[PDB]
Protein backbone atom coordinates (compact mmCIF):
# COMPACT_ATOMS: atom_id res chain seq x y z
CA UNK A 1 0.00 0.00 0.00
CA UNK A 2 0.72 3.50 -0.51
CA UNK A 3 1.20 5.89 2.40
CA UNK A 4 -2.01 8.12 2.64
CA UNK A 5 -1.70 11.98 1.96
CA UNK A 6 -0.47 13.62 4.78
CA UNK A 7 -2.80 15.61 7.27
CA UNK A 8 -4.08 19.35 5.74
CA UNK A 9 -2.39 21.79 6.98
CA UNK A 10 -3.84 24.78 5.08
CA UNK A 11 -7.39 25.40 4.18
CA UNK A 12 -8.93 28.19 2.21
CA UNK A 13 -12.06 27.48 4.02
CA UNK A 14 -11.64 27.54 7.81
CA UNK A 15 -11.26 30.84 9.45
CA UNK A 16 -7.82 31.95 10.59
CA UNK A 17 -6.17 33.36 13.85
CA UNK A 18 -3.39 34.12 16.40
CA UNK A 19 -3.70 34.25 19.65
CA UNK A 20 -1.76 34.23 22.86
CA UNK A 21 -1.72 29.89 23.40
CA UNK A 22 -1.46 28.95 19.93
CA UNK A 23 1.74 31.34 19.83
CA UNK A 24 2.39 29.67 23.22
CA UNK A 25 2.10 26.47 21.75
CA UNK A 26 4.46 27.10 18.62
CA UNK A 27 7.74 29.36 20.61
CA UNK A 28 7.27 27.39 23.45
CA UNK A 29 5.69 23.50 23.90
CA UNK A 30 6.43 22.71 20.12
CA UNK A 31 10.16 23.85 20.27
CA UNK A 32 10.84 22.06 23.49
CA UNK A 33 9.75 18.78 22.15
CA UNK A 34 10.73 19.40 18.90
CA UNK A 35 14.65 19.60 19.97
CA UNK A 36 14.19 16.57 22.21
CA UNK A 37 16.90 13.22 21.19
CA UNK A 38 13.30 11.51 20.82
CA UNK A 39 11.58 14.27 18.38
CA UNK A 40 12.72 12.43 15.25
CA UNK A 41 9.87 9.70 14.45
CA UNK A 42 7.09 12.15 15.70
CA UNK A 43 8.72 14.91 13.38
CA UNK A 44 6.49 13.57 10.19
CA UNK A 45 3.94 11.40 9.15
CA UNK A 46 4.38 7.80 9.74
CA UNK A 47 5.63 6.79 6.60
CA UNK A 48 4.58 3.38 6.75
CA UNK A 49 6.14 2.49 3.13
CA UNK A 50 9.84 3.16 4.22
CA UNK A 51 9.04 1.92 7.62
CA UNK A 52 7.57 -1.62 6.21
CA UNK A 53 3.97 -1.23 8.57
CA UNK A 54 1.68 -2.50 5.93
CA UNK A 55 -0.89 -2.37 8.53
CA UNK A 56 -0.47 1.22 9.87
CA UNK A 57 -2.89 2.95 8.04
CA UNK A 58 -5.29 -0.13 8.66
CA UNK A 59 -4.94 0.24 12.22
CA UNK A 60 -4.91 4.23 12.63
CA UNK A 61 -6.96 6.36 10.84
CA UNK A 62 -6.25 9.68 12.42
CA UNK A 63 -2.60 10.21 11.81
CA UNK A 64 -1.31 12.38 13.51
CA UNK A 65 2.52 14.14 13.89
CA UNK A 66 4.51 17.24 15.25
CA UNK A 67 5.33 18.21 11.67
CA UNK A 68 2.23 18.66 10.48
CA UNK A 69 1.26 20.62 14.11
CA UNK A 70 4.59 22.61 13.16
CA UNK A 71 2.76 23.92 9.68
CA UNK A 72 -0.41 23.52 11.66
CA UNK A 73 0.59 26.56 13.67
CA UNK A 74 3.39 28.57 11.08
CA UNK A 75 0.05 28.63 9.00
CA UNK A 76 -2.52 29.60 11.45
CA UNK A 77 -4.32 26.30 10.70
CA UNK A 78 -6.19 26.26 14.13
CA UNK A 79 -8.78 28.89 15.79
CA UNK A 80 -8.89 27.51 19.25
CA UNK A 81 -5.56 26.25 21.31
CA UNK A 82 -7.66 22.67 22.18
CA UNK A 83 -7.50 22.10 18.29
CA UNK A 84 -3.19 22.33 18.77
CA UNK A 85 -3.42 19.79 22.24
CA UNK A 86 -5.72 17.54 20.55
CA UNK A 87 -3.52 16.89 17.98
CA UNK A 88 -0.50 16.30 20.08
CA UNK A 89 -2.80 13.64 22.02
CA UNK A 90 -4.18 12.14 19.13
CA UNK A 91 -0.36 12.01 18.11
CA UNK A 92 0.71 10.10 21.41
CA UNK A 93 -2.98 7.82 21.47
CA UNK A 94 -2.21 6.39 18.05
CA UNK A 95 1.61 5.11 19.16
CA UNK A 96 0.03 3.49 22.26
CA UNK A 97 -2.68 1.81 20.08
CA UNK A 98 -0.68 0.74 17.43
CA UNK A 99 2.84 -0.63 19.25
CA UNK A 100 3.29 -3.02 21.78
CA UNK A 101 3.65 -1.32 24.95
CA UNK A 102 7.47 -2.01 25.83
CA UNK A 103 8.14 -1.23 22.44
CA UNK A 104 11.12 1.62 22.05
CA UNK A 105 8.76 3.69 20.72
CA UNK A 106 6.22 3.34 22.81
CA UNK A 107 8.52 4.46 25.72
CA UNK A 108 9.91 7.42 23.69
CA UNK A 109 6.21 8.54 23.53
CA UNK A 110 5.78 8.39 27.14
CA UNK A 111 9.06 10.75 28.04
CA UNK A 112 7.86 13.28 25.17
CA UNK A 113 4.09 12.79 26.63
CA UNK A 114 5.29 13.55 29.59
CA UNK A 115 7.10 16.73 28.69
CA UNK A 116 4.38 17.78 27.03
CA UNK A 117 2.14 18.02 30.04
CA UNK A 118 4.39 19.80 32.17
CA UNK A 119 4.79 22.42 29.17
CA UNK A 120 0.73 22.44 28.63
CA UNK A 121 0.75 22.95 32.47
CA UNK A 122 2.43 26.59 31.65
CA UNK A 123 0.10 27.79 29.30
CA UNK A 124 -0.49 31.17 29.41
CA UNK A 125 -4.30 32.58 30.45
CA UNK A 126 -6.44 33.31 27.05
C1 LIG B 1 11.52 9.42 10.21
O1 LIG B 1 12.22 9.02 9.03
C2 LIG B 1 13.14 8.07 9.03
C3 LIG B 1 13.82 7.89 7.83
C4 LIG B 1 14.79 6.96 7.75
C5 LIG B 1 15.12 6.21 8.86
C6 LIG B 1 14.49 6.38 10.08
C7 LIG B 1 13.46 7.32 10.16
N1 LIG B 1 14.83 5.59 11.25
C8 LIG B 1 14.27 5.86 12.60
C9 LIG B 1 13.11 4.90 12.61
C10 LIG B 1 12.05 5.36 13.54
N2 LIG B 1 11.12 4.27 13.58
C11 LIG B 1 9.72 4.49 13.53
O2 LIG B 1 9.27 5.61 13.38
C12 LIG B 1 8.81 3.39 13.85
C13 LIG B 1 9.21 2.10 13.62
C14 LIG B 1 8.37 1.04 13.89
C15 LIG B 1 7.14 1.29 14.44
C16 LIG B 1 6.77 2.60 14.68
C17 LIG B 1 7.60 3.67 14.41
N3 LIG B 1 7.25 5.07 14.73
C18 LIG B 1 6.17 5.73 14.14
C19 LIG B 1 5.81 6.85 15.10
C20 LIG B 1 4.96 4.81 13.88
C21 LIG B 1 4.66 3.97 15.08
O3 LIG B 1 3.66 4.05 15.81
N4 LIG B 1 5.50 2.85 15.30
C22 LIG B 1 15.94 4.54 11.13
C23 LIG B 1 16.17 4.07 9.69
C24 LIG B 1 16.23 5.22 8.70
Amino acid sequence: SMNPPPPETSNPNKPKRQTNQLQYLLRVVLKTLWKHQFAWPFQQPVDAVKLNLPDYYKIIKTPMDMGTIKKRLENNYYWNAQECIQDFNTMFTNCYIYNKPGDDIVLMAEALEKLFLQKINELPTE
